[PDB]
This record gives structure tokens, sequence and C-alpha cells, in this order.
């Protein structure tokens, strides 16, 4: 069939029309010359809300935050050259964390491409490795098709970003030819039989397990029923649950079967359970190097069970690229995890109880809590204490709470000390680990959920990366609450410098501006707290302030995040907290640094 | 043959030594996990100074500014993943304007590459199109070699950016075996024939024009030899945006800047010239205008073998890429201009030519709507005043800018006479370049008065680097011409999109309170009567300082050549026309603008 309904419109107007067809209600971008034809077409358009940042990187991170909080793809619209290169980090970031995002970059006229034209860049070539797919629209006739392919690829399989390059002559051009109706409109029986066979094997293996553990990640959150079916399986088979950083919120941590987070900085109990389980059921997780520890030492008991045909590893993965990439698995259940958990449920034998397993796990829970050096008379506020208190204060409001963070120690403490209970409430950069993600992600998340209490638990160095977006929050009308755990250092780096480079802190201390005065200059309320006795009141004021507000908390310095598994250590070969050792290490630091730190 | 001076050292330590060998006195960077082995080796290093920004984009632009003012390559040292991708814009920018830069990016250990490792990115792939050359060091043995190739490449031919990916396990590795000493230490006829033919063609020239660009500035003797040739053969000189400062504009033979927003006189001379002598310029689309209508007289002079276009280009790829030339002199421009000088007859006069040119000079000056009682301050006026106030200081002045109208007005209304004093982003046109570039330049020339003439929107892009200026000890002077808009875009929206300002007005923070928060002095001026006093206080302030000047909004940059217009089909200023447009904008925007 042929469609003539677009004949007569410009590329920009067609773009405008395709947005509402793709159910897009929000667009994040920054205007420019090459992209003018599209902006003129979306001028005053009520098809969607437009959010304007101060920098394109901000638009990209806002879009990611928006996508993480809404489940819908984040749409970015920037110009050619510098406008496009400024979104590479956000794309690389979405690529690592599987975030759906469609990036539209204006380009110079097709007749100028390859002539080193003004503001011309080979964005398709540049974003090749950090997008699931990209393309340069060569004619207005193919604009609808490309847009549709972009949204489909970004939101299917493992979500991810895609880039569509838009030559100025294509968007300014008028469609003078009818186009295929298909290009304008947004399961083998053997395959299904094969998946079902996988599910049956997975079920049989699970019914055999004596010490099972559910290793859950971001994949379970890519379906509305994910958390529900996960809990059902957990309850039904009495299986303890541990999640990755990106899986936090998928399992109710108030549940006794919760093991909390695993990994480099995960709860020792979670790591021990994984190192001792006879069966690891990986659900929507990719065994990244921040989770497995020394891979040759990863899950010894599951490895032993496999050698004896009584266990091993089961993996519910949607992408073939991540199947058997890091570790050999016994059974790979291809496809959407939630969908496959639903099909397998009936084949799982209800389990009365696992007393020994749970008893062992409970001994660990008593022995390895997230211990740290708490406040003492006259001391500075402890960062971990701030998270604990804010978590309670925020939870007690009864509102829907969303948490975004920067990258570093504050990020890990937010992950460890916050009590996660709801899906899609923790938005953080994990794969690429982009400092500066906190503020813009929060702004985007707030646009997605106007009624939610959105908190950006940020670090001082991370915050500096993108602090210019503070005025954007005001202009966007997003009452975000910015929390800066200021230790006047790049904590995560100084930590590694403390542990592996004998306290030699090389250029890891940046000079911060007055955050409170900065906040006021940017248009929002600014609050500071440095005294222990004022923390509670300030957190209260912080959370109940009506518009956007920033709260800086001066926190102790050179405080390591523990437990910790690094180098060639196994998940069960972690460094635990020890007040005596911290005191000795502090003394050693003052000497080695010549009293500078 | 073999060398062992590095044996026993880590890749990081070797890196420290190599910086010394390459005579590097400044490194711009931001630490990270993957690049830790190197940061530990340069800890409290006496080999060079380190400048720390708040964002890697800042580091990149700081290194570009440094390179532009010192003539030395800018060295960047960042971590893997986000650290590397955050430097893509600066590399793309340096690639477009031909700026020497060596970007060192930490990378995850080689045993982790290709596994979607923590903070891993295909940096070599990402930066292929925006670097003259890049590589990933596979072993500490080849580290000295790669570093030497990088600096050599970044500084030869047309200067540009290069990237060297450093795997963590390589920089942490200790060199055990000795390495080749050669890897540890930092046709001619056809050219001569062209030099001779060029000389003759310049002799048969009756209406010659020197079209100079950034190339002339890539050699210490460039400006001097340019003046020599200009005086010797009495030839009027016009420069591109990147050429400003290579020719004294106080000289009667100065045509000023040409192009889209260049001086009308400059464009007319080019369109009527019988011989155009292109020196270190690439005929970009911001200079030529409608290529078909470019240099009509030179094309006719070429058809009659009595003129045309002579091009002094160092890069073969840029010869006959835009327009077909009659004579091409490959190699360094300055060098070839020196070997051609003698073969040039001293023209003692060019009355007819200079007469016509001066005729345009009188009718086509940089005219604009000047201030009137009770009106706002005009941006062009601020540029002219500051230009004078800065000069009266007597010290060396370097100027950086953001991207947009303020950038063009800075180029037109400032009197350029010194080389390497105008640092602006032209090829890629990166907003936010002003501040970090200034900081980089101030580091290169500690004694100079560095001024960043910025726009409000451009400033917002990288304003976080204000605190970096304070930490770096760079007393830069930040000037913000605030019209609360994206000038260049709104201008295009006014001219070509019926005054439909689609998202070109950003909400600005309080620049003065911002400056104070960042740790520097903040000054603001709204009244005409206070402009002069503020400008003086501005430049005479010791440390870093920011001065915001509220200027008239919706003021178009003129003259202008866009679309299918020839350089001679420019739009000139008219006071009555501006009043008409102002009334039309008001009607169309419902009084909003
Ligand atoms: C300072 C710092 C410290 C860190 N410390 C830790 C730590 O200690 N512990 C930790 O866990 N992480 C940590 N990380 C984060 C870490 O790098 C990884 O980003 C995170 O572990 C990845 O979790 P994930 O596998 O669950 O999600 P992803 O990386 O998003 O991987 C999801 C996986 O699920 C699959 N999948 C996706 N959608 C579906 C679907 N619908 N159906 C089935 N399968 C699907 C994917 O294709 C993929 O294989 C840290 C990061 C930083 C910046
Ligand atoms: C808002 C905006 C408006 C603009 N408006 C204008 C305008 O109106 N007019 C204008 O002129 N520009 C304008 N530009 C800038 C413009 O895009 C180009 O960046 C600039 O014209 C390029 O000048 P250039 O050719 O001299 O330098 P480059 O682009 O750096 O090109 C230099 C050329 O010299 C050659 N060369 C380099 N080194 C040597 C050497 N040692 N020996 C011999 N040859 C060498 C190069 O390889 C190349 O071909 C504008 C930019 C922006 C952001
Ligand atoms: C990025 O610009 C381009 O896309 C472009 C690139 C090369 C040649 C011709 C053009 S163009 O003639 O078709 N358009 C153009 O120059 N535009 C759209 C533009 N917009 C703005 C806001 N400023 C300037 O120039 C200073 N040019
Ligand atoms: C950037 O990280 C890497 O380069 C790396 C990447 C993949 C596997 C192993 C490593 S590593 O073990 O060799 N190093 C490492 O993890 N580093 C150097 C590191 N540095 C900092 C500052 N934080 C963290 O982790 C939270 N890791
Ligand atoms: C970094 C960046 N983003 C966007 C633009 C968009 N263009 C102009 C010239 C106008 S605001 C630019 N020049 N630089
Ligand atoms: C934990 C990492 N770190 C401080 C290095 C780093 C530098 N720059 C950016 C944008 N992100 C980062 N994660
Ligand atoms: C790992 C990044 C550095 O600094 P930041 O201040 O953002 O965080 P923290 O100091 O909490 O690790
Ligand atoms: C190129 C446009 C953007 O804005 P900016 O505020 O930097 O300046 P101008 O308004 O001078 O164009
Ligand atoms: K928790
Ligand atoms: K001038
Ligand atoms: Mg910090
Ligand atoms: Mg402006």
């Amino acid at each position: 069939d042929m469609d003539t309904s677009f004949v007569g419109l410009t590329g920009g107007q067609i773009f405008n029309e395709m947005m509402s067809r793709q159910n897009v209600d929000t667009v994040f971008g920054y205007p420019g010359g090459a992209i003018l034809p599209v902006y003129d077409a979306i001028h005053n358009s009520d098809k969607f809300n437009f959010v304007l940042p101060k920098h394109e990187q901000g638009a990209g991170h806002m879009a990611e935050g928006y996508a993480r909080a809404s489940g819908k793809p984040g749409v970015v619209l920037v110009t050619s050259g510098p406008g496009a290169t400024n979104v590479v980090t956000p794309m690389a970031d979405a690529f690592a964390d599987g975030i759906p995002m469609v990036v539209f970059t204006g380009q110079v006229p097709t007749s100028a491409i390859g002539t080193d034209a003004f503001q011309e860049a080979d964005v398709v070539g540049i974003s090749r490795s950090c997008t699931k797919w990209n393309v340069m629209v060569k004619s207005v006739e193919e604009l609808p098709l490309r847009i549709n392919e972009a949204f489909e690829i970004a939101t299917s399989g493992r979500p991810g970003p895609v880039l569509v390059d838009l030559p100025k002559d294509v968007t300014a051009a008028i469609l003078r030819n009818p186009i295929p109706t298909k290009t304008t409109l947004p399961t083998s029986r053997a395959q299904d039989e094969f998946v079902m066979q996988s599910i049956n094997k997975a079920a049989d293996l699970i019914n055999l397990a004596k010490k099972p553990v559910l290793y859950v990640g971001a994949g379970i959150l890519n379906h509305a029923d994910g958390p529900r079916l996960l809990k059902e399986l957990s309850d039904r088979a009495q299986i303890p649950v541990t999640t990755t950083l990106q899986g936090l919120g998928s399992f109710d941590q108030e549940d006794p079967k919760s093991l909390d987070m695993l990994g480099m900085h995960g709860c020792a109990t979670a790591n021990l359970a994984v190192q001792n389980a006879d069966l690891i059921i990986a659900v929507g997780a990719r065994f990244d190097d921040r989770v497995t520890g020394n891979i040759s030492k990863f899950a010894p008991e599951a490895r032993r069970a496999a050698a004896e045909g009584r266990g091993g590893i089961i993996h519910f993965e949607v992408s073939p690229k991540n199947i058997n990439k890091v570790v050999q698995t016994q059974i790979a259940v291809e496809g959407d995890a939630t969908t496959n958990l639903g099909k397998m449920m009936s084949k799982i034998f209800p389990v009365k109880e696992r007393s020994e397993w749970f008893a062992q796990i409970n001994k660990w829970k008593k022995e390895y809590p997230y211990a740290y050096m708490e406040e003492t008379p006259g001391s500075k506020i402890k960062p971990q204490t701030v998270i604990k208190k804010l978590s309670k204060v925020a939870n007690d409001t009864g509102r829907h709470v969303i948490v975004t963070t920067g990258v570093g120690q504050h990020q890990m403490w937010a992950a460890q000390h916050w009590t996660w209970r709801n899906p899609h409430t923790f938005i953080t950069s994990g794969g690429l680990g982009t400092m500066g993600y906190g503020l813009p992600a929060a702004i985007g998340a707030q646009v997605a959920k106007p009624e939610s209490l959105v908190i950006d638990i940020d670090g001082d160095a991370s915050f500096n990366m993108t602090l210019t977006e503070l005025s954007s929050a005001v202009q966007a009308g997003t009452p975000v609450k910015i929390l800066i755990l200021n230790n006047e250092e790049q904590g995560m780096v100084t930590q590694w410098q403390s542990l592996f480079y004998e306290h030699r802190y090389s250029h890891t201390h940046q000079l911060n501006p007055d955050f409170i005065k900065l906040a006021e200059a940017m248009g929002l309320k600014g609050l500071r707290v440095k005294k222990q006795e004022e923390l509670d009141a300030k957190l209260k004021e912080f959370v109940s302030t009506k518009g956007p507000v920033l709260l800086e908390v001066e926190v102790d310095k050179k405080v390591p995040v523990l437990p910790m598994v690094a180098g060639g250590s196994g998940l069960d070969e972690f460094i635990n907290f020890d007040p005596e050792v911290e005191r000795q290490q502090t003394e050693l630091r003052h000497k080695r640094t010549g009293g500078k730190h």
C-alpha cells in the first residue's frame, strides 16, 4: 500500500507528526543551525513538552533519567557538530546500562557532507560503538521509516540508545512523493518449543537445589510484572534474593529472604551466599566485573554442583551477546525474563522450608552488617549516617520516592544504606560510571514523574561536572532535592589511592565553590549543615521544601566504603570494617601525606 | 642502539620521563581508575605543572587555548570510559581548527578489553574521525615509541589532535628489557617550479588580494613575511576569522576580515580581484559564500591566463578541494613565501586598485544602530570601548570568545595587530569554549591580560570551570554580553523563519552571585553612563573577574552573506530597516520580543 498523507509536509513537520505516533510526550534538546528545520516545526507544538538544558550532555542524561523512571525511551534533539559530540557520553552511558534512548542529531546539508563543512562531524562513525544502531537519513521519503526503526530497536531486546542523523536539507525538504504505508506505522513454533525445553530443564535443576540463590539484575525491571513474579518464585521455592546495583528496588529488602546487594561493595552475606550456593539463578543480570570478583574464584560451590550434575548456573538473558560471555552456564533461558518466569512457575515444586540454608545465611547476617565508624563527640557527620537518616525521612513522607546519584563513594553508600522496596526508584550510572549524572538524571526523572519526591544523592566532585543544569531545573519546574555529600575529594579514587598507592593522592582534590551561594545564584533554595545536632532538622526541611532545593552536608573525609572485594580476591575474600584498623590507617595517612590529608 | 635508561621503570614513570623529553611544561587532566598508574608516577612531579578542571571537556578546551597561545601542543590526561568520551568535543574541535593536541586516555587492562568491562569504551574507534592519528599501547616496550609518534604527528603537517590509549596493565607494567634508543628520543623541484610561476603571476596582477588564514600563524616568521610581501608588492590583505592578528589592521593595506560576516570592502575586493593569493586558508563555507559566485574576476582572469588563484597549502588534501586553483605551492607557507620573496618586483604603486578599495572603505564600514538616550547598551559599542581600554593598559592582550554574535562582533570591532592574540572556535564552533580556552591561554602566558568575550548561552555551557580558574591561579577577565538569548540562532530565526523563536531563550542564573560563589569578583552594568568606569575597573582588577554587560536584544550581526548569495551580495546595515524589523518582531511575537 501507499501513503500520501505526508505529501506536502516538510521533514521537520513529518518529524513532529512521528513523535505523537511514537507516543512521545517529552523531548530533551538544544537548538542549533543544522537542526533549525525541525525546531521551527516543533515551535509551540503541543504534541509534547520540551525541556531545554544548558549543555547537550545535560539533555542526554536528563533523557536517561526520564527513561529509567518512566519505562519510555528518552528522546534527544540536538544540532550538528558540537551539539552531537556533546551527547556521546550520555549515549555511551545508556549503551552500558541498557537505557532506551533515541538521539536525533541535526547534520549539515547532504551536499556539504565530506567537505569539512561548518559544524560537520561524522557522528554516525563516532557513535557507531556506543549505540545499538544508527543511521543518516538520506531523503525525506525515508524519514518515517528510520524514525520507526530507531524507536523499535531502542526499546526491544536489551534496551539501548540509537542515533538518527538528520541532514538540514532533508528536514527542510518537502515530501513530494507518496511513501509505503508500512514505513509510517510504528516467534517460530520450534523456537518457542526450544525455550520451553530450556524452561523445563531450568525447573528440574531448581527442584534439585539445596542451597539456591537468585542473582537478580536490571532485566527484571524491564517488565511491569517482573518484581511480582520474582517474589512469587522466591516465596514458592524459598530462594534467597540478591540484586546488583541496577537491580535495587526489584526486591523488597524488608523481606527476610533479601540478601541485599552483592559485588565489589556488596553485603558480605550476599557474597557469601553466592560463593556457597549450589545453584545460582541469574535473572536479568550480566555478570559484570564489579559483581563477580575474581572470576576464577566465582561461585565455587555452583561450579562443583555442575561438575556433579546437581546444579550450577541458570541464566535468564534476553540478549545472545551476553549468554556464556563471562562464565559457562548450564542452562540459558533465552528471552524476556519475566515472561519466562511466568511460564516456568507451574513447574517449580513448592518448598516447605530451607532451615539449614536460611540458618547459615542468618548467621552471616548477624556477623556481617554494613558496619562503619559512627559519629563521636565533636566529629564530623558520617556519610553513611546521612543516607540512613534520609532514607527514613524520605520513606516516612508516604510519597513515591526516586533516587538518582553521581558516581563514587556516596553512590555506594546510597546503594548499601538506603532501604530499597519499590521498582524504578534507583536511577544511577553503573556500567560507564559517569560523574555528573546525578543532577540531570533527577531533572529528567522528575519530568517523567511530576508527583514523585526526586532526590539526587550526589558527591561534590560529581556535582561539579554538571552543576550548570541547576538553572535548567528551575526553568523546567522540577522541584528536585539535591543532596551533596561533600568530603572535598574524589572519594572513590582517593580510596584506591589509599589502598593501592600508599596514600599518594595525585590530583584528586578539587576546589569547590560555595554550593549554597551557587544554589541561590541558580534560583533555588540552598541549605548547609555541618553539625551533628542539626542534621535531622535540615533533612526534614530539605524534604519538605516546596520547590527545587540543594542541601550540602559536610561529611568526614578519607572514609572507605566497605566491605570491599578487589583485584584477584574472590567474593568471599572481602575487606571488612574494623574501627581499630581505620584508626591506624588514619595515622599512617597523616604521616605519608605530610599532614596534608 | 639499545637503551636501558627506562629499564626498571613502570609505564607511568616512563610517561613522566617522556613528558620531560618532549619539553612539556603543562598537563591538563582529571584522574580516574584506569589511569591511576600514571597519576601515581606524576605525583608531585617537577617535570611539569598540572591543571585540574571540573570536567574533562574543560581540560580539552584548556589545552586548546594553551596550544593556541604558546605554539606548543596541548597535553591532556584523562581516565577511561566517561573520561575519554567527555573529551570527544575538544578533539573534534581541535581537529576542525587544526590545533596541536595529544590526548592520553587511561584504558581498562588489556585482559579486560572487549568484555564490556567497567568503564570500558572503544576510544580508538570513537576518536578515529576526530584525530589525525590514534593508537592503543599494547606493551610498555612500545610506550616511548608511541608517545614520540603522537607528538611528532600532532605538530607536523597541519597541526591536529592525536590520541594514545593507555591500558592500565601497560602503564603499571615495569620495563624489563632494553628498547631501541631510536624509539626513545623525540619532488622539491615541482615546488620550486610553482614558486616561480606564482611569482610571475603576481607580477601580471593589476588587482591582487592576499587571502590569509591560520596557516600563516603556524610559523614564527609568518606575520613578518606576510607584511614584507604586502609592502613589497603593495597588496591589500584580508584575513579569515582564524587569521585575525597575523596582519596589523592599522596598516592602510588592511581589508579586515572577509566571509559571511566579514567586512563588505573585503568581500568586494575578493570578488573583483584578478588574482587571489591564498595563504594558509582552506576556503571553508563560512568564507567563500555561494561557491559558484565566488571570485568571478579571478575566474575570468584565469580563463585569460592573466590571473586566478594561487594557493600556499601544507596539506595536499586541501588543494583543489573547494575551488580549482591555477597554482599550488605545497609545504609551509612562511617558508615558501621566503623563497619567493626575491623573485618579486617591488610594486611602488597601485592607484586604480587602492582607489576603488578606499571607495568601498568609505561607504561600507561596520555600521550599526548606536546608543540613544534611554536605550540599552549596544554590544558592538562594548567591543570598541573594551578594545581601547584594554590597549591603554600597555600589556600583552589575548582574547578568547564563545560562539555566536558576540564572537563575530569581537572579530569585527576589535583592532587586531598582534599574532596569537585571538583564540576562537571557528570550524566546529563550540559554545562554552571561551572560559576554558582563556584559562588555558593564561597558563601559557602568565603575564598576559587574557579576556574572554562571551555570550550568555555559551557561558552557561562550561561556567563550572570558573572555580578551576581560581584553583589554577589564572586571573582571567570574563566578559559576558548578555542579551538573554541565542543571538546567532534567533538572528537566523528572524531572517529565515518569520521570527519564530523556538527554544532559543534560556533562563540565566545571576552571573554576579555566580561569580562570587565561584570565588571571583563580580561586576554588572546596565547603564550607558557606567560602561566606561566598569570596563576600566574590570581590566584593572588583579585576580579573575567577571563583568556582565546587559546589551540590546535581537541585534543582527551585519553585514551578512548567507544562502546562495555571493560575497558581493551581502546584507548591509540600515537604521530604518532595523526599526521596521523591530516593529515586525513585536507584532509577530505578541510583544514578547
Ligand atoms: C563506583 C561504582 C561501584 C560499583 N559497585 C558495584 C557493586 O559493588 N555491585 C554491583 O552489583 N554493581 C556495582 N557497580 C555497577 C556495575 O558496574 C554494573 O553497572 C551493574 O552491576 C550491572 O548490573 P546489571 O547486570 O543488573 O544490569 P545491566 O548491566 O543493565 O545488565 C542487565 C543484563 O540483563 C539483561 N536483560 C535486559 N533486559 C532484559 C529482559 N527484559 N529479560 C531478560 N534479560 C534482560 C541484559 O541484556 C544484560 O545481560 C558499580 C558501579 C560504579 C560506578
Ligand atoms: C558563528 C561563526 C561565524 C563565522 N563567521 C565567519 C566569517 O564570517 N568569516 C570567516 O572567515 N570565518 C568565519 N567563521 C570561522 C570559519 O568557520 C572557519 O573556521 C575559518 O574561516 C577557517 O579559517 P582558516 O582557513 O584561516 O583556518 P583553518 O580552518 O585552520 O584552515 C587553515 C588552512 O591552512 C592550511 N595550513 C595550516 N598550517 C599551515 C602551514 N604551516 N603552511 C601552509 N599551509 C598551512 C591548513 O591545512 C588549511 O587548509 C565562523 C565561525 C563561527 C563559529
Ligand atoms: C551548520 O550549518 C549548516 O547546516 C551548513 C553547513 C555547511 C554549509 C552550509 C550550511 S547552511 O547554509 O545550510 N546552514 C547554515 O549555515 N546555518 C543553518 C546556520 N545557522 C546558524 C544559527 N548560524 C550559522 O552561521 C554563522 N549558520
Ligand atoms: C577502571 O577500572 C579498570 O581499569 C578495570 C576494569 C575492568 C576490570 C578490572 C579493572 S581494575 O581492577 O584493573 N581496576 C579498577 O577496578 N580500578 C582502577 C578502579 N578505580 C577506582 C577509582 N574505582 C573502582 O571501582 C568502583 N575501580
Ligand atoms: C557545544 C555546542 N552546542 C550547540 C551549539 C549550537 N549552535 C549555535 C552556533 C547556537 S546556540 C554550538 N555551537 N556548540
Ligand atoms: C569512579 C571514577 N572516577 C572518579 C573517574 C571519572 C572521571 N570523569 C567522569 C565524567 N566520570 C568518572 N567516573
Ligand atoms: C568517584 C568520584 C568522585 O567524587 P565525588 O565527590 O563525586 O564522590 P565521592 O567523593 O563521594 O566518592
Ligand atoms: C551562537 C548562539 C548562542 O548564544 P550566546 O549567548 O552565547 O551569544 P550570542 O547571543 O552572542 O549569539
Ligand atoms: K539496603
Ligand atoms: K577589526
Ligand atoms: Mg567527594
Ligand atoms: Mg546570548
